[PDB]
């Protein structure tokens, strides 16, 4: 009928050990947080706008290639209207 | 007449409570501010560009309805152009 820690702490003492002693330490002064994770959410935060690279290249190439199809209707524009007119 | 604070040490001492007085702290030490702050500004930045999602996303989709009826329209261009010409 051991239980959880009851059955580790009993075969700790069968094998001569003192290591599940507490030493230098105290659950009330760890009890502090001190504003900690903050650093786990500027790490994914910082992820999250280097996500942004795949979030903005589709928009970039898809602004782009209709940008450069345009730009050729345009060069169109040019070449096309310079030999339509005759002499 | 009691003041504020007044009250509270006169309330304290009828406790028979002396956790009013002050211990290892003095106000001349706490003044130090060491460029504090700067964690709140950083986190409200960082959700600042991570509100960016929304705003980078609005433009996304709207410039890609568009870019996607375009692509639609450019292949009407092959499509219904090849079963147009005769035999
Ligand atoms: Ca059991
Ligand atoms: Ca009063």
């Amino acid at each position: 009928e051991y239980t959880g820690p009851e059955s580790y702490v009993a075969e700790m003492i069968r094998e001569r050990n003192l290591d599940w002693f507490p030493r230098m330490r105290a659950m009330s002064l760890v009890s502090s947080d001190s504003e900690g994770e903050q650093n786990e959410l500027r790490n994914l935060q910082e992820k999250l706008e280097s996500t942004m690279k795949l979030v903005t290249n589709l928009s970039g190439q898809l602004s782009e290639l209709k940008d450069q199809m345009t730009e050729q209707r345009k060069q169109k524009q040019r070449i096309g209207l310079l030999g339509h007119p005759p002499h």
